[PDB]
């Protein structure tokens, strides 16, 4: 029973799991406090690139942003690279969902702009979709560090699964932004050992990981089987149990995805 898999994993990784998948034709959706709130961390990425694209031309992509030593304020694994170059929007998104850029992230909400550096129209974005749930409160790095219940910088494995959903299999984007942005999250580097390490190889896998403090580990997906048919796979997980070091766990992730996989096949 997939509950009692679920639970046996919480207890094997000391965790509290969250999983959504949608229903489809002809699946019922699986869910596993799937309405509890998680930190996003890095996972909000993917609809801030979406926020981004849907807000500007699509040219907007070329357009050069500097910024400064002072600007680098968390994992920012291309952006520590090019404060003297400065990085174009396009090169920002690429390195916000492929190598998960904090800077880059920053850099993203600013160029959305408004209130709370970018956050209050990130969170007004996400209202279009029809989330009235998440919400996004600071940026890189205090918002990975929100205590263990708070509900500042959170969404749901329901909620963020039904906004990628529209992302990626929906209309909230045109093709040619949307296909921009399923790119991205098809290429991304930091996502092997989580849900694509769930399903087969012949299922294609985009996403978004997260990773944060308390033990934080995220990643929100697009599968596609064999045949293309689409889902839409949501897990995240925290360990609020080790404290504020406790170390972010892969392999829970890994298998509740391998769980999740034997179901759809
Ligand atoms: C956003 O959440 C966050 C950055 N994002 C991600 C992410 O995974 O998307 C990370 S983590 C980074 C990429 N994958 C590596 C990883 O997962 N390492 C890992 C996994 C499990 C445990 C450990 C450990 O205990 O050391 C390490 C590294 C990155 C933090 C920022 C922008 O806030
Ligand atoms: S060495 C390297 C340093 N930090 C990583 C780690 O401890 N990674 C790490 C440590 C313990 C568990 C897991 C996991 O993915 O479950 C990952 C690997």
């Amino acid at each position: 029973d997939l509950a009692d898999r679920f639970a046996e994993l919480e207890r094997r990784y000391d965790a509290r799991l969250g999983v959504y998948v949608p229903a489809t034709g002809t699946t019922a959706a699986i869910e596993y406090r799937a309405d509890e709130r998680f930190a996003f961390c890095s996972t909000f990425k993917a609809p801030l690139v979406a926020a981004v694209l849907h807000q500007n031309p699509l040219t907007h992509l070329d357009k050069l942003i500097t910024y400064t030593s002072d600007d680098i304020r968390s994992i920012s694994p291309v952006a520590q690279q090019h404060v003297q170059t400065g990085m174009t929007i396009g090169q920002l998104c690429d390195a916000a969902i492929r190598y998960s850029d904090g800077t880059a992230a920053n850099l993203l909400l600013a160029d959305l702009g408004g209130p709370g550096g970018g956050t209050a129209a990130f969170t007004g974005y996400l209202r279009s979709l029809g989330d009235t749930v998440s919400r996004l409160d600071a940026e890189e790095p205090e918002l990975n560090r929100d205590p263990p219940g708070d509900e500042r910088d959170t969404t749901t494995p329901h909620a963020i699964a039904l906004v990628l959903q529209q992302l990626v299999l929906g209309n909230a984007l045109p093709p040619d932004k949307r296909a921009l942005l399923t790119d991205w999250m098809a290429r991304n580097t930091t996502g092997a050992k989580r849900i694509r390490a769930g399903f087969p190889a012949d299922w294609k896998v985009i996403d978004k990981t997260g990773t944060g403090d308390y033990g934080r580990a995220n990643d929100i997906a697009v599968v596609w089987s064999p045949t293309g048919v689409p889902y839409v796979v949501a897990v995240m997980s925290d360990r609020a149990g080790g404290g504020y070091d406790a170390e972010p766990r892969e392999a829970l992730l890994a298998e509740a995805a391998t769980c999740v996989a034997g179901v759809l096949a």
